[PDB]
């Protein structure tokens, strides 16, 4: 007799985390299919309570962007916290390029630019609504498939772009000026971390955590990629991985990159 079970019919696990799971669903009133996030509930007044509000009301004000994922709603049971979201039927970035890994067929660099672009406007949207996502890897970017769609879809890391305390995003995708706690320009980070997203879904090895080859590409020196990009692809990519965030496209520059401009639908 929970609304979970009542108003949902359960239909294929879809995603697992530490405290809970994603199960694609359909919902029984209206027939459409949504993929829903059940996790445990926080205690009331803790600090894992703001961080879990905090992530509802990114869903909330972000998922109408047309690349992010659409937010439909969030409430809490006894000891579940649960967000029903739009299902995406190509699942996520992570799992296809995994899937490319091992068939040896990578994104081509027409594909890349669409994916460099969409992402790129979901954080064009986040940045102009004062927020900065501060986590942006493959598996936190999920596909829709019918001309393909990337949507941003995991908010756990999204705060205010002039925050003084950040919760740091994936090592493996992580600038080196939020490492030292500088958080002059947000923003930045998530151009950083896209493009080592765009990198990853070139076919590169997996990133580096930590160590010198996590040193190496902040100082600005791109993973290698297994398959010719053209010159200037490949140096757009360069500059957002820069040491200096200031010389970092904006996510406006970038949506508006001559380099993209064929990718523009
Ligand atoms: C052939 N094959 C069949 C199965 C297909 N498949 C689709 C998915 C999938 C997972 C998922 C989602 C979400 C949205 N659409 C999804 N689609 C989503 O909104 N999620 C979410 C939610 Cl519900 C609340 C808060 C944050 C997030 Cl990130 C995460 N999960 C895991 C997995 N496999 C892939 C093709
Ligand atoms: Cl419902
Ligand atoms: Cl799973
Ligand atoms: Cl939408
Ligand atoms: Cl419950
Ligand atoms: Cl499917
Ligand atoms: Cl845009
Ligand atoms: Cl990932
Ligand atoms: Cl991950
Ligand atoms: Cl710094
Ligand atoms: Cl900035
Ligand atoms: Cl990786
Ligand atoms: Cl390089
Ligand atoms: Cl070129
Ligand atoms: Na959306």
């Amino acid at each position: 007799k929970s609304r979970y079970t009542t108003e949902f019919h359960e239909l294929e696990k879809i995603g697992s985390g530490e405290f809970g799971s994603v199960f694609k669903c359909v919902k029984r009133l209206d027939g459409c299919i949504y993929a829903i996030k059940r996790s445990k509930k926080p205690l009331a007044g803790s600090v894992d309570e703001q961080n879990a509000l905090r992530e509802v009301y990114a869903h909330a004000v972000l998922g109408q962007h047309s690349h992010v994922v659409r937010y439909f709603s969030a409430w809490a049971e006894d000891d579940h916290m649960l967000i029903q979201n739009e299902y995406c039927n190509g699942g996520s970035l992570a799992d296809a390029i995994s899937e490319n890994y091992r068939i040896m067929s990578y994104f081509k660099e027409a594909e890349l630019k669409d994916l460099l672009l969409q992402v790129g406007r979901g954080l064009r949207y986040i940045h102009s609504m004062s927020l900065v996502h501060m986590d942006i890897k493959p598996s936190n970017i999920f596909i829709s498939r019918t001309k393909v769609m990337f949507k941003i879809g995991d908010l756990g890391h999204v705060t205010r772009i002039s925050s003084p305390q950040v919760e740091e995003g994936d090592s493996r995708f992580l600038a080196n000026e939020v490492l030292q706690e500088n958080y002059t320009h947000l923003p930045k980070a998530d151009i950083f971390a896209l493009a080592l997203t765009v990198v990853c879904a070139a076919g590169a090895e997996p990133l580096p955590r930590n160590g010198d080859q996590w040193h190496e590409i902040r100082q600005g020196r791109l993973p290698r990629i297994p398959q010719v990009l053209s010159q200037e692809f490949t140096e757009l990519l360069k500059v957002m991985i820069h040491p200096d965030p200031e010389r970092r496209p904006s996510a406006m520059a970038l949506v508006k990159h001559s380099v993209l401009l064929s990718a523009s639908r």
